[PDB]
């Protein structure tokens, strides 16, 4: 039986009419309004009975520990939830009053204080202070996590947190739009799918900003986007997280591979994370057989066919690597990193396609690291490096090929690789502030230090419309420049011609109809002439 | 009369209170809840009476054929609808167990099977199998389409489909946000405006992913964004559609131009479509007078002033062209295509502005197609090609100008165009794995095969700090290299000087105060000297 | 007391049950439905009593002047509001029937007419017509503004306007998603925070399109995103606004600094604004001490440490500067401007990092302006210019450093800066349509006009496989090319050797074992020889 009112009005129940969230969920039919703050107990569970609910949040879930949401019906939506810690945690704050890193371990230790607004909870990855922490801190109980278990096709809009976060366990097609006012506890949003051999899919974050937390802003465990590439992160700012800007988990959890495949990471801005601007790796540490994943014999360590798409990434002043990945058959396009403290860009895999990379001021801590590294056989096109140090290489990619590479400024400009592509274009018009400038050519690049050819333009009078110069061109022999022709030395408009120091052999003139000058045993100047018919005569002057 | 309850509670009606969707729509005032699956009949119509409704979908519309929605009021919103086929269609599945194309027509034919999850319905564009299909398949009745007729200013959020789609007929300012869980039937979302001489406008898709369907993920017919550029597609993944990743229709439908103008396509990822990664063309096939559009006399075929903006596109392993367009005054920036089976990027129009294009491994099927083609007079800046074949050209753009072009690897590096821009920069520092490397200059590029100048650095001893080289510089004559100077041949530190084979004429020394060596009629070595005053003397040695 | 109906139905009140919006707001508990158009009076106020409301708009707010919304509770959402003018304003329409600028002041004056659809209200920034306007126009009363006062954490979805806009005063964490059907009055969305010394934060626009208005599409006053970078604009189209595409206010309002810090501007498309494609400046005009901001002594004019992130910007045919900013420590990446009437890209600050800039056809009005300008010491990497005029410089950046710069076409290609980075790569393969082409090197670039070295490839016969050329290489002296070697002049396969016009001094041969030819006082050809031991002898021929 449905009365006339039942047929004309929207069904909604509100939390303030009940003692518990379970009582409200039981009563709910269509909508569930969270109209008053709710103090949950660690381990509390809410059974939604498979109902397709609109959960409209106008207040906070407050607790230390986990609130479990079970049997939420496919197609439900959760609108502006907010997970807030009950206890104020001690946090480590690694920044000074100018917003720069503080690394002195004594000063870092002294930053540990109860805060709701910034910093993250100290933990094992905090190698500088972990061993020095007093018991109340290591043993603190705080942080509010929502754990949504075994739900499919749920949309969260504008979720928030204050020392809290969201854990989706064995879920698929979870869409989280625009996290905001979001101070994380551990990882901000986690898609945890390792409890079965299936792969989580369709789980994505789009929009917004996640701040702090001891973990990564978004974390994937045993997710596979399919050839569909349905899953990943788009349009996110990850700010000062304790681990990596976003992360794909590596190796095993609880005995099953927690790795990830075929995701899309598009437009992620990572500011001052403590580890890597993005960490899209699947293997880490020493090789160990994979469980419920490809074997070592199928794909060697660091070489899984992850096939991620990574594009439009920018990271700034990250304490780890500016952006990195392993595996193979990934596509990476448009990655910009500034002030990475370790390498600026790192490919730990092989057989990846890498384009439009810009690295500025990596190796910021001067520990002899390279700006860009590739460990395997990758293909790089459109690379710009601006090192603010001479340490190491601009591009260290011994087994890779490179094209369209530019190294700016006065830092390292060294490129080590298998193949460097041609330069193409029209007229060449180069200029320099220094009085002399050069074209240098270094073939046999694997086994030479010095160029085989140097052509020099040397400006002797720099007066506009009244310029004077010397032109030079030289080969090399025993590591020293030799055989140098010059034009216009001292303004005399002549060619200076290098001549042999002793008897020239016939083999030293390659082509018919050519000559070479040389000095004889008593310094007599002579000409060896190779005639048009290939025979030889010598003229004495 | 309104009672007190009427003044305090939200109006909503729910489908489960009625037999039909029309009965529910008639009763509706504010909200309409779809709380149970609805089995519609092909051709069913729902008249919404001009009401401004919130249509909250928590279940599916199920049918074979069309469900018409008429008189939906401006400002309505449709929340998470789902169009689901009643009959399971036979679909063609063009991929193997590794996710690679299957093209053997026998194997493709054998992939035809009833599926709800993947593949698309076989149709006329399936030239390889169309003629071989048994009657039950060609004549199958399946697929669920919502047709929204003559509505303005409607927002759809998170629409879904299972062998279904959405058709907007004579609509304007339709916004479709984040299609998802979306397996299309024909084209996924279509804006169909050719029934009148007006142009549809403001119709856009933003976000999400559309999969399969026999058509294009989003299709525009007689839409014009205005100088406003209000209309198009942003932030979409188009996965394995049967036609093109997104498409602007060409030519006429039912006797009226179905073409499109002034749209924005921003951040589209197209994976393995059967035709073109994007198809932003307006004319196709043989020229025929346009109806209710610009005449042939006003704009020639392929040269309509479409003025689209196309940017941030990436396509992978598309069976057609990686990305293409016609018309003029379009702006194209940041297009990356991998593994296009036809051309990687194609401009079929003229007078377009094209920047930041990256094409890798186009012409994947080795049918002698070029990596990048422009048919008209376009302007290209910032082009990277990496062909994995020597077939054809990297850039085939005879009437275009190019700047900042790079061709990687060992594939084709040929550039054919009207003008190639200058290279600018500072010191030049080039390197190569091979023992010799070159600077080559090929002026008269329209009519030469061989370079007019080659400067060679040839490393003879590649020992670090103990290098030896020969430097060479040569002109060309009758297609063969000639006049070669060398420095340091065989380590003798001398210049090898080319001399004339016979009498040098006075005209063969251009400048006053210069000399040339030559051999006389009996092989006598001589010097022709052009004195400082321009007169001549000959020295015999 | 709550009855059984109270416990099962959603609370909503609707405007049509009341005379005023205040009466409806007073009655509201959860939701407030705007079900009929509401005619507000200028200065009207609505007190929402701190309630957390869902304001569901299905009709318009209509008025001339301001509607104030006060005490709206944190966490409220405002769904599809529409601000519509009561009086139809006179607007100026600066475009012809082809959508091109009209600049003849007589024609502009004649475009002033009552419109609801396009143009903006004439004002003081309209220097061409302001003094010529008849009283009814300058004194017109029109335009509908919603002013939301002192609210935190409010989301607006899909707001609209017809000669209207949205003003947020002393607000924080306002998120405006997807403005649309939005014809602005002044600035479209403004975050106005100068009334106190606090800085507004978290205020952002994401998505959509704003059209016309006399101001800027989005305007920031005294906002600071924090090191968090929480605030700014993402994914917006700004179309034909009367000021700048988006803007950070400069200097003071009412005696307090109205400047802005640490915002993100990502993916803004600006079409035909009357001032600058984006205006991200903090100081303007003549230096004056800052109030409640950094002093002049702390940071000089134009050099505040704004630390904005600006990326993925595209602007077209803007009447002002294509895109510009001041301050320092900003990051700018991926900015494309077409048809800017003033400079294409302008850095008025110093110590900024600038990458991936493409400027085409700036200085469109031929007023002798440069394509790209930097006033301070910035770092530029990856620059493409295509000037359609020879006026001025491609890059005018005297105190900056540049790397990877390309200048296309036949317009200006001049680069003025402190340091130009090296070109790196492999073999060099250049080509040209002209019969001759060159490598030119211009060291001492600050003080020279002409190159110190020119190497020329000159094609004399352009027949495929039958090519003939002359190779040339020359220095410079007294501003004229000199000392020219040639190879293969007139097809004789010889070297033409430049010789001194008079006695060569010993100093004119640098290296041991070298010779130079010269003419003696009676034109005798001679050889000065520098022997292997460094001593000299002269041979007479």
């Amino acid at each position: 039986f449905r009365s006339e009112a039942d047929k004309k009005f929207k069904y909604s129940v509100k939390l303030s009419d009940y003692m518990t969230l379970q009582e409200a969920a039981t009563a709910a039919v269509d909508s569930l309004l969270i109209d008053i703050d709710y103090n949950f107990i660690d381990g509390e569970a809410v059974d939604f009975g498979g109902k397709v609910l609109t959960i409209e949040c106008k207040a906070k879930f407050i607790g230390d520990g986990v609130l479990n949401w079970n049997n939420l019906g496919s197609g439900s939506k959760v609108i502006s939830p907010h997970m807030h810690t009950k206890t104020t945690p001690y946090t480590v704050y690694r920044f000074d009053d100018n917003g720069n890193w503080v690394t002195n371990p004594t000063t870092v230790l002294a930053s540990v204080a109860q805060r709701l607004d910034k910093g993250y909870k100290p933990n094992v990855n905090d190698h500088d202070i972990w061993a020095s922490l007093p018991d109340n801190v290591k043993n603190q109980v705080a942080g509010a996590t929502l754990r949504v278990n075994s739900a499919n096709n749920i949309i969260f809009t504008h979720p928030e947190a204050t020392m809290g976060g969201y854990l989706f366990t064995l879920c698929n097609h979870i869409l989280v739009e625009s996290p905001r006012n979001f101070i994380a506890w551990e990882s901000g949003i986690t898609f945890e799918n390792h409890h079965t051999t299936a792969w989580g899919t369709g789980n994505k974050v789009v929009g917004g900003e996640i701040k702090y937390g001891s973990g990564s802003a978004v974390l994937f465990i045993r997710n596979d986007g399919g050839d569909d590439h349905d899953g990943g992160v788009r349009d996110l700012i990850s700010y000062r997280v304790g681990e990596s800007g976003v992360k794909t988990y590596q190796n095993e959890i609880g005995g099953r591979s927690a790795r990830n495949y075929r995701l899309v990471f598009d437009n992620i801005t990572t500011i001052q994370c403590y580890y890597d601007g993005i960490d899209v790796n699947a293997d880490t540490g020493s090789p160990t057989e994979r469980v419920d994943d490809y074997t070592l014999a199928e794909y060697p360590w660091f070489q899984l066919p992850t096939q991620h798409i990574i594009r439009n990434i920018i990271t700034r002043d990250c304490m780890g690597i500016g952006a990195w990945w392993d595996g193979q058959k990934n596509i990476i396009d448009n990655v910009v990193t500034y002030e990475a403290h370790k390498e600026g860009m790192f490919d730990r895999g092989t057989n990846n396609d890498i384009t439009n990379i810009t690295v500025v001021c990596a190796n910021k801590d001067l520990t002899n690291l390279n700006q860009i590294v590739c460990e395997g056989g990758s293909r790089l096109r459109g690379i710009m490096v601006h090192a603010y140090t001479t340490q190491g290489y601009a591009v260290y990619a011994p087994s890779s090929e490179v094209s369209n590479v530019s190294c700016a400024g006065s830092g390292t400009k060294k490129i080590l690789c298998t193949y460097v592509a041609d330069i193409q274009g029209g007229n060449i018009n180069v200029q320099h502030g220094e009085n002399a400038m050069t074209l240098s050519m270094r073939p046999a690049m694997g086994g030479t230090i010095n160029p085989s050819l140097v052509l020099t333009a040397d400006c002797q009078v720099a007066s506009p419309g009244n310029e004077a110069s010397i032109v030079k061109l030289s080969a090399i022999q025993d590591g020293a420049r030799v055989g140098e022709l010059q034009l216009n030395r001292l303004g005399f408009k002549h060619m200076s011609i290098p001549v042999a120091e002793s008897q020239l052999p016939e083999s030293a003139l390659e082509f018919n109809s050519s000559i070479g000058f040389f000095f004889g045993t008593d310094d007599e100047l002579r000409i060896l002439a190779k005639k048009p018919d290939g025979t030889f005569v010598t003229y004495s002057l």
